[PDB]
């Protein structure tokens, strides 16, 4: 059994479509493409070059498909996209040119990758597929990014698979800039009480 | 003018619904009620103290009567809310038992209690109230305590009044127990670049 952790940059709002740039991701005429981009300093570097330390991935079509445009070229700043299996999730992409890049197409593919042996797996953008792995209590890490914006409208990291869990916080820090970064552990079921 | 403060307890999705028991609030059929139970600890109760300084007040109906049903009879704890004003949005109760309460019935009510002279206004619950004065822009700072579960279903803080806006995260903390104290100042708009 394999570690699935998700890496996620998401608003106060918890909004996580097109953090990287003003195209990276119009859909529904989204107008904030970029709100990432106010909020790097070179101690988040820092704190996110560890974060890229190499793993296995696994990834929605179309995340796959924004990678394989840019990362292909940049294997000096982050090694570890290149060289690890990319498992993506796909009906309508069977191949790829970008080295060592695997295809699959059902919720039990992606169960017999965690059941398989090998390297913990590192899940980046992929909402949709997210939501997925969130119905199926696949998801056994959080490592998330949040930072001082409200957006109303955008895809959400908690959508609609999101269901009712507990987490432990792992460990938690601040940026010069306002980003905290909190990093969960799946913790069971939700337990309620009365103060 | 007057600084409206919003604080509130959020889940890791941002539901605010039932923080306290399980009926404190059952729209829905939420079966969540008292979430932030087993999170209470020591230092959260020291934050609470600084946070139940005496202020003036600004509620939603459902959330003063909630409040009005069990805080009279404990001015001992949270002296505040019995001596300040409670002014209390509603077009369905216009007197209340409980001293120094006022009842506005309109958004130019509210502005001109923000005009006003007086002590800084808390804002506690009120998802529904607080969705107007977030669409209006009269909020001024925000007091999250994050809690480290999910529920998909619930009232949210960050509702259909949300607009999009930026935050000068102004303080962080995180308890024992896991929860993570962020206060946010509003600080203009979304800025977008290309990272
Ligand atoms: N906040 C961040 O950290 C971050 C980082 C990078 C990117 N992003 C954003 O993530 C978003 C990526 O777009 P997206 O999330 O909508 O799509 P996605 O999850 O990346 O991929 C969607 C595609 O993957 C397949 N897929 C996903 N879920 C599936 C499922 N449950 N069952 C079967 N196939 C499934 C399908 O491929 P087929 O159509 O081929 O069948 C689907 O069309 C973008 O907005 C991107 O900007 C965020
Ligand atoms: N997470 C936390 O920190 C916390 C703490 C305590 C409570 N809560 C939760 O907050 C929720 C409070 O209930 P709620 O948010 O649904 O209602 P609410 O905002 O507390 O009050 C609803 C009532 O206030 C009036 N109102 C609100 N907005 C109005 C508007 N835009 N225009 C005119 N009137 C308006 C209306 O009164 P009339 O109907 O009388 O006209 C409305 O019916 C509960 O779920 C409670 O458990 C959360």
């Amino acid at each position: 059994m394999r570690k699935i952790t998700v890496l996620s940059f998401i608003t106060l709002d918890g909004v996580m479509q097109a953090p990287g740039g003003p195209e990276e991701d119009t859909s529904g005429g989204f107008k904030y493409g970029g709100w990432t981009a106010p909020y790097e300093d070179e101690v988040s570097g820092k704190i996110m070059e560890k974060q890229m330390k190499p793993a296995d991935y696994l990834l929605g079509r179309k995340t796959f498909e924004i990678f394989a445009s840019y990362w292909p070229e940049h294997a000096d700043f982050w090694p570890g996209i290149n060289d690890g299996t990319k498992y993506v999730m796909s009906k309508t992409v069977k191949k790829s040119d970008w080295k060592n890049s695997v295809f699959l197409e059902s919720l039990a593919d992606i169960k017999k990758l965690k059941n398989s042996e090998g390297s913990d797996i590192q899940v980046w953008g992929s909402g949709e597929l997210i939501q997925l792995l969130f119905k199926n209590d696949l998801v056994d890490e959080l490592w998330l990014k949040i930072f001082p914006v409200t957006l109303n409208t955008g895809k959400r990291l908690f959508g609609d698979g999101t269901i009712p869990a507990a987490f432990t916080l792992i460990e938690s820090s601040v940026t010069p800039s306002g980003v905290i970064i909190a990093n969960y552990k799946r913790a069971g079921e939700v337990k309620t009480g009365t103060v």
